[PDB]
């Protein structure tokens, strides 16, 4: 399982998470300060 993370817009970080068999999961929430856009699934 593995994860993905982007800046769609300003204060903005759009994850998502590819886990094994099931699909993957978009997790889009808003960036705080200096906040790093990571994830991690495990």
């Amino acid at each position: 399982c593995t994860c993905e993370c982007h800046s769609p817009s300003d204060g903005v970080c759009e994850c998502t998470y590819d886990p094994d068999g099931k699909p993957p999961i978009t997790k889009t929430f808003r960036l705080h300060k200096d906040q790093p856009c990571t994830c991690t699934c495990g």
